């Protein structure tokens, strides 16, 4: 048997959208999947974990990429999810400087880096309805994000003509996705990378990406809107249907390939006639697709086989 190892929080792993996956590679023939229990993955050495020809492994919250990352090279096994670029995952600065490299769309942006101890002597100058950020000006409405691309504090800011304030967005939290601020001010601590709002016709594409030439979209409302969450009957946030055309399937193959992330998600913002890559998250799934369960199992199956049959004298046909 090949064996799949699976490499992840409890949160993750045990997720319905990872089991729905997990038993439909499951059926592949000649594939076993071991699921590394979270308590071997932070109290074991990884000289303890359990062997595997492939590994599915993918950081998030408390999960210690060091350790996933020395048990790869301990172990040498075909890596589905590249582990290292998991730490430039989390910097939203690392993020939007890959995008640049591949010529995707994003929106124009600047960082801001701030250091901790003298807070007042960085480079950004702030009027009422703009800030200046190493000299580059965003007029309002603009957006803020944390550097830190696992804090999901994302500020908005209106410009006086629609009556200044701010949307402070946030993860979700019941009913609710952000709330407005009478606040028009930046703030004025941390690090921030300050971008363009692109104006879209009031959702975000979600896209995600079973290797380089397969991608699931949808949509749904823009937390920024009014902050209240669509919900479903199941207290699912709905979705709504999106085909990507020929340029959006391209950025698809190039955030795949580039972060070399099999299974990434990843924001489009349909504006002004373009689609703009707002937001690259790595590993996730689709929630509450059938056929998104049965389309990126098969293909993660297929993808282990085409790799690993030659060497384990397995007969494989594409
Ligand atoms: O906090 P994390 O980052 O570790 O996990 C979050 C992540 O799931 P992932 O592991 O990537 O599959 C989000 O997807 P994502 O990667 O596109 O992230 P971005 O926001 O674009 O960065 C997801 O938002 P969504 O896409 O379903 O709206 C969010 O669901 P949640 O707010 O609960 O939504 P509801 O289930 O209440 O509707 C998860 O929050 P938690 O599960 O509470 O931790
Ligand atoms: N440049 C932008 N223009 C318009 N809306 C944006 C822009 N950047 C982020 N947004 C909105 O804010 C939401 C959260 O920002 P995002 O970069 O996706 O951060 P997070 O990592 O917290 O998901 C996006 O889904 C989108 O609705
Ligand atoms: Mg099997
Ligand atoms: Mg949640
Ligand atoms: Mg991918
Ligand atoms: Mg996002
Ligand atoms: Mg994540």
């Amino acid at each position: 048997q090949i064996v799949v190892g699976i490499c992840s929080m409890a949160k993750k792993s045990k997720s319905k959208p990872m089991k729905e996956i997990l038993e439909r590679i499951s059926l592949f023939k000649y594939i076993t999947v071991v699921v590394f229990e979270e308590e071997v993955i932070l109290n074991e050495p990884v000289e303890n974990w359990p062997l595997c020809d492939c590994l599915i492994s993918f950081h998030s919250k408390g999960f210690p990429l060091d350790k996933a990352v020395a048990y790869a090279k301990l172990r040498n096994p075909f890596v589905i999810n590249d582990l290292n670029m998991q730490y430039l995952i989390q910097d939203r600065r690392e993020v939007y400087s890959i995008l640049q490299a591949e010529g995707i769309l994003l929106p124009r942006y600047a960082i801001l880096n701030r250091d901790p101890n003298n807070p007042k002597e960085c480079n950004l100058i702030e009027g009422e309805d703009h800030v200046e950020v190493n000299g580059e000006v965003f007029q309002k409405p603009f957006v803020e994000k944390p550097v830190s691309a696992e804090d999901h504090n994302v500020y908005i800011y209106y410009p006086t003509s629609a009556g200044g304030g701010s949307q402070r967005l946030f993860r979700k939290i019941g009913s609710r996705s952000s709330v407005y601020s009478p606040e028009s001010n930046v703030r004025k601590t941390g690090s921030y990378i300050y971008e363009e709002f692109m104006p879209t016709d009031g959702t975000d594409v979600k896209v995600y990406t079973v290797g380089p030439d397969y991608a699931h979209a949808e949509a749904r409302k823009s937390p920024a809107l009014d902050g209240k969450v669509e919900r479903d009957s199941e207290g699912k946030e709905v979705r709504y249907p999106v085909i990507l055309n020929a340029r959006e399937k391209l950025i698809a193959w190039k955030v795949c390939l580039a972060f070399k992330q099999t299974v990434c998600g990843f924001d489009l913002l349909r504006a002004n006639g373009q689609s703009y890559v707002c937001d690259v998250n790595g590993f996730s799934f689709v929630k509450n697709s059938m056929k998104y369960y049965d389309d990126c199992a098969k293909i993660l199956g297929n993808i282990v086989m085409r790799e690993l049959a030659p060497q384990f004298h397995i007969p494989w046909s594409i």
